[PDB]
């Protein structure tokens, strides 16, 4: 599958692109305002994700930090990010088809839509101003909105033993984003695409 990672914010991101024991094409990359980054990611990958980091700072050998989404230090990502980070998740070429949705279930830093470039589904897209609306005990001194979960670390916010019901914090999420999901059991809101898709990631996709 080909993937075009587009950055509409004005600010710069570093993408990040993993499926948690390995990098999906380089792992990661500075985009500046306007430049998209083109990736292919083997047929069949499962649990892929793909992010934004932000405010990073990198040596020549790679390592570093960033604020948000950081993976380990380094700027090609080997391994999911530091929360807060909205989530576009991808599993290709299950039984003929894709699967994709927008997650907010490990927080919200920058705006996102997923979209396919080619025909047979739709798109998701969290474009809300979460870190504006974010309540005070979920904001991330670094910038974005961290889930329940990852500041509480309950059962319930967790779904750890594995029934947990919607919170006061995970309506917040959804209410902005009905698209996304706000919780481990929500309602899925995925989209099913025909297998080998294409897709486009965009960044701050209203502005
Ligand atoms: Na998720």
């Amino acid at each position: 599958a080909t993937f075009e990672i587009v950055n509409r914010c004005s600010y710069t991101v570093w993408a990040a692109a993993s499926k948690g024991d390995a990098a999906l094409d380089a792992g990661g990359r500075q985009l500046n305002s306007g430049e998209s980054w083109t990736i292919n990611v083997e047929p069949g990958t499962n649990g892929g994700k793909i992010w934004a980091r932000t405010d990073c700072y990198f040596d020549d050998s790679g390592s570093g930090i960033c604020k948000t989404g950081d993976c380990g230090g380094l700027l090609r990502c080997k391994r999911f990010g530091r929360p807060p980070t909205t989530l576009a998740e991808f599993s290709l070429n299950q039984y003929g088809k894709d699967y994709i949705d927008i997650s907010n279930i490990k927080g919200f830093n920058v705006p996102m839509n997923f979209s396919p470039t080619t025909r047979g589904c739709r798109g998701v897209r969290c474009a809300a101003d979460i870190v504006g609306q974010c309540p005070a005990k979920l904001k991330a001194p670094g910038g974005g909105c961290n889930d329940a979960c990852t500041v509480f670390q309950t059962s319930e916010y967790c779904c750890t033993t594995g029934k947990c019901g919607p919170t006061e914090y995970s309506r917040f999420f959804k209410r902005l984003c009905p698209d996304a999901f706000s919780y481990v059991l929500d309602k899925p809101t995925t989209v099913t695409c025909p297998g080998s898709s294409n897709y486009r990631v965009t960044f701050c996709p209203t502005a």
